[PDB]
């Protein structure tokens, strides 16, 4: 069992992430 | 058992997530 | 078995995701 | 069983989280 | 069972991180 | 079991986290 | 009298699961 | 009387779980 | 008497679970 | 009478769980 | 009378756990 | 009688864990 | 005697009565 | 003798007799 | 002889008799 | 005698009596 | 003869008899 | 004779008779 897992980043990356703002 | 995976990016990658607002 | 997954990307990617905004 | 990870970053990255503002 | 991780960060990489700011 | 884990950083990493200002 | 009301009530149980991501570039 | 009122009343168990992520770039 | 009133009431048990991460660049 | 009012009441449990990182860069 | 008012009143038992790292450069 | 005021009540217990760190460079 | 007089209700009035 | 009267009712009014 | 009077209510009022 | 008398509450009030 | 008399009630009033 | 008289109440009025 030979496994190969590659992962190459080169370009900007942004993100954002926003949860909530739930009034109960 | 051959297992490979690649994963290349080159390109700029922007992103936005909005989980919520939700009125109970 | 010998499987191979290439992933290539050269593109500007823009996502964006809204769930939510429900009232009950 | 032989098994490689590799992880190859290049590119700027901005995160911004937000969790939170719920009222209760 | 011969196992490899590798990861190289070359590029700036800023996070912000919020939580918080619930009212009850 | 030959294990290796390598981390090589050599980009800038800024990082600010806040936690708390909830109101009870 | 003039009113302008916003109101909801719930009395329901409510179940939600989100997922989101999993994509290779 | 002028009234502006925004109301919310919940009675209800409510289960919310989120996943965000897991992407390979 | 003007009102201007923004209120939330919740009797109602609250279960919440948020995982984000887990990016591999 | 001028009332500005923000008001809220909570009588219910709540559990909350958040985990953020685990990113490999 | 003027009434500018921000309260909050709270009788539920509330936990929270949060985590924030566990990233490999 | 102008009123500016902000006030919190807490009549339930509250549980807090917080992590921060772990990461490996 | 059981009675219950409501005017404007925006909210939830609940009365039970065993 | 059980008796409500409620005016203008945003919030939650909750009686219970036993 | 059990009575509640409300006005004006955006908060909660909860009456318990047993 | 149980009474209860509220104007403008924007809290929480509660009565028990058991 | 319990009585409660409120007005502008904006904390937590909390009234019990055993 | 149990008589609670609150007015402009911004914190907490608890009162227990047993």
């Amino acid at each position: 069992n030979f496994l190969v897992h590659s992962s190459n980043n080169f370009g900007a990356i942004l993100s954002s992430t926003n949860v909530g703002s739930n009034t109960y």
